[PDB]
């Protein structure tokens, strides 16, 4: 084959320190990105009306939470509407996020679609005048993206079709996000949902991810400048045999071992369905898993740091405090998690 | 693999019913979807200020051409703004053209894009809310869409990945199209730019085809229900060495045979930059080509209809007849062409 | 991108006029490159001893039938040993097959191995030194080759490797036969072991031989050169639900037109575990089949056009004429079948009734 | 979407514990598979007669090197009439070899084939009854096996086919090698003939480890009992652009990082052409190389340890100490070079690829 150079070492350069400085030593993202339809759930669960005002305050109440998570925090994600809203004192929320250390990211994949002729498979839009947005929100103040591809364990799933045209469709996204400094993060989840045991998860994870690095290579992507957001390894949520924590960390470590060149600048794991403990203690785990390691792994958080603060904050103004820092108590959790030293209080076989 | 059925029986024979009625015996395809940008220089070498009311006469003057075209066409392709603009009578234009017995096409890519880490190579968008729109369109009129993908004949090109994308984004506009009861048509243009020669193309055609069916049966693409706009197989336009018309439809036809499934309903080829009389005469040869062919070989042109209609308008209303008359000519001779029929006045080599 | 010419005009030539030939109107392909373990069990039925000589004999009274066969038998598959042995008359047997007007095929595979990590999945060996063997099978008379690779339709199978291995090896022995004007006859059997149905196995059909002929092309397989041996689509030897033999017909000719491209010379069915007369009768359907079809749909069968002569013979040198008389009855009955004009209502044995399906040891 | 274990979990330790035994630190391999006729050449540039004798001293003479070789050799990989021959005191060449600390390995493949329609790329054969033939040499002694694919740079080449069908072989390969307790070394050797700049070879070289890697995951290869063997990364060898070792290095290193999963447990560079002492700077730059290395950079190399050693031997029996010291200096050398301790005393922008 002959090369054409997508980047220069310029460009590179920059994708490269973008990527380092978000999944620095202790540093994790905090993924604040869901849509209006996406939180309307959450919103709903505390009382409290879906309305533009209210997703800008519970916004700015993470955003603008104390110094003590500024170590713990390397980038944020937001959704569109975020990345062009202001805090109380009319800073827009991305100044406020750089001026607490953390790089800005934003969410442009236009959710998923289903793949005809699959047993309910889908894949993802969102490139259709992509290099444009990215153009822009890099002008805005974003420096990475978010694009979720979503795969399922099932009886005939995810089948070759699905396979191959999600990390098709995340190799154009990445390359798209490149060509504009943008730094993609690549995430192609599978989800937790089934009755299918670890090693099922493990096998699936490891085709799934050798795939998406095929295509990434085919499409020409500096791995130097993408991270990886992948599930962790781990049971279906229904699956009857039990596993420990080391035993999830194993599985994950493995998989990833085993697909993930090393060049690949970092992985933030996305918690799924795991509560805000329970992500905390297998990104531990993972950290302290007795294999070599050549990337950060670290936290890609929703849920998973936020569950405690909206309750708190309960739609009230004056719980403002209170659901703050919940928050922070989650982003200390984690920071440790991703470095191994959170304290709650055979590979062969993998 | 395990079967889940994109299609019931009864989408099946709306697609293969529809795909059918558009190559019928001596039919063929105008197409008219030229965008305001792609149609700017036509209108200005005939200076005619680029209007949309300008453009609606111009279309007007082709769909309203006398009853002579009726059996000569088989299918109209036009450009979103011209499903919805009406003749001078307040007929809308796809009821013009049903009236007239022919069916109603619609463009629905959003143009090409950089491939980066390419020698100039691209890749097509335009599947972003592609589904919605085909379901629109539907309601609308139209029964078969149109998507341009293209690719280069070159020392490095077409690259692996420029046939692997392109294929892969024609598969999944060609099921969402399925899905919606709309026939795709498939069109991978190769360009005819370059001094390659005649085997060079033959090869090239051969390798991007037999990727592009891949595709179709990887995405479960129902054949029957589709039709292919591919280039005839000719000599770039800068190759020094002269071919008869009996040599390009040879090549074509032997291209053909070796890729395109007999299931295929049709293949309506694009001209190029052929000149009205160019691409008639080879149409025409192509059909009367010893081997056997078992789909429909006839024309899906723009510009080898249109040319001297174009030319003999001007712009000027009183100019109608005439401009018609050009169209109706070339209408008719490439309806004698798809039947072997035109005229104007050793296959082991391959 | 770039042409790199594996054959030169004269090349190309030779091979497609190899291929139209096996393939005439009215001609099909006999099948007897049964192995020695296969031949053995055959010869076994019949109370025979698995000898060499044994072995020679029942291809001779098979090779040796008389004239009426000619019409009917375009080629002729043999296993090795029987390439190099001879009639009573000292004549070698491709010498035989040709003077009838036959071309003369090798099977050249190794056999099946497994593929570790699938569900008892296989790929097919053969590729070592293969260029030196057909070479050298050219020059004792042989024109075309024979191998086989085998599918299977269960739950997990056939897999993405499964059907990415095999489509590629078969490939990589297309290319091998033609740079040695041997015509490669691809073929890959989808087993009917199981209870799915018409349908599945008609998906399924469709998925691999779009897979085979991806993996023709990348391999730069000239397939006017080539012709395919693919299983019928038919329901699971265990499926309950019952079908036609137009709807057998139907969905493989649909099959086959969604995935064969028309420069393929011809189709040369398998009959898998279909008896002699239903091979026949579905082969039949298929060429009546309403549907257009650019590819000649003939056959290539072992058992279902010797089950009926090995019977009869049963290893007696005596019965020499009466088994030769019920194998013409089977070609004269597939030649018109691979024409559409094949219709019973007559004299079959009770043994061109009998299912010859063995399920896969 | 479903598992159907390849290999249960003592399995996979027995081919584990074979890798890492063979690429510890400050180990590598000695490359001695050449067959008659590749030994042909080597025997005539010293003028000494081809026979199975000449053959086995030659052999043995690097065999039965002194103790300073141990800690330097994890592997040795012989020709299948090799894994036969035996010592003058009658121990067999397998158990020499493992008595010296090191792995028996074995030449498998039977060499290169044309592809058609391609301009002169190849792949490689001697899948045919290669199951069985491993586990015979796994019952000889033999631990691991060496199959060797070849690709070319060129103005069309390495073409989408060649990398395909390499790949692809290679998996199957190392499946059947694994099902038989057999490490397998993938080999997929980029040569370095041309006139193309590194930067080029880097570029070939991380397309081609993409597509062997993915082959490997279609054919559920378990990378933890692998090796892989590839080219350093260098420019052509009729490259007018000269470069710094620390540039191979940094290119090389970085062809890996972009390609190669960390559950494989090393690579052993093959030397191609490389001079007896640039093999050895070369693979010492690569592992001072300041980019996070997950595997083993070590050697597996053949002329660039044996040079000198069969110019000092001249097929005379009264050379063989001269020979062995050659020899010997070499394994030493490259010892501390896959350790980044190499200095030619003796024992004493990373954005712009």
């Amino acid at each position: 084959p002959h090369s054409h150079p997508a980047l220069t070492p310029e460009q590179k350069k920059e994708l490269s320190d973008i990527a380092h400085r978000i999944v620095a030593p202790g540093k994790g993202i905090l993924a604040a990105s869901e849509s209006t339809g996406s939180i309307a759930k959450r919103l709903q669960s505390i009382g409290t009306e879906n309305t533009e005002e209210n997703r800008r305050f519970y916004r700015q109440l993470l955003l603008t939470a104390d110094d003590r998570v500024n170590p713990c925090i390397g980038g944020v994600i937001l959704f569109h509407e975020t990345l062009y809203q202001k805090a109380d004192d009319g800073r827009p929320f991305p100044q406020v996020i750089k001026s607490k250390g953390g790089v800005v990211g934003i969410k442009v994949d236009k959710g998923v679609v289903p793949l005809a002729g699959t047993n309910g498979e889908t894949t993802t839009q969102g490139l259709d005048g992509l290099s444009e947005r990215c153009a822009q929100y890099k002008k805005d103040g974003a420096d990475f993206a978010k694009w979720r591809c979503v795969l399922k364990i099932g009886e005939h799933t995810p089948s070759a079709l699905a396979i191959m045209e999600n990390a098709n469709v995340l190799a154009r996204y990445a390359s798209i996000c490149q060509q504009n400094g943008i730094v993609p993060i690549v995430e192609p989840e599978i989800l937790p949902d089934g009755d299918h045991d670890l090693k099922r998860c493990q096998y699936v994870t490891e085709k799934v991810l050798a795939a998406v690095y095929k295509a990434l290579s085919d499409h020409h992507i500096y791995l130097e400048g993408t991270l990886l957001k992948p599930n962790m390894v781990t049971p279906g949520h229904a699956c009857t045999q039990k596993y420990s924590h080391e035993e999830i960390a194993m599985a994950t470590v493995t998989a990833l071992r085993r697909t993930v060149p090393p060049a690949v600048t970092g992985v933030t794991f996305l918690s799924g369905g795991q509560s805000e403990e329970e992500a905390s203690i297998n990104l531990n785990a993972i950290n302290k898993c007795p294999l070599l390691k050549p990337w950060a792994l670290t936290f890609s958080y929703g849920r998973a740091l936020q569950a405690s603060a909206l309750k708190a904050w309960g739609g009230k103004k004056e719980n403002l405090k209170a659901a703050q820092e919940e928050y922070v108590k989650r982003a200390l959790a984690n920071s440790l998690a991703c470095q191994g030293k959170y304290t709650p209080s055979s590979n062969h076989a993998y």
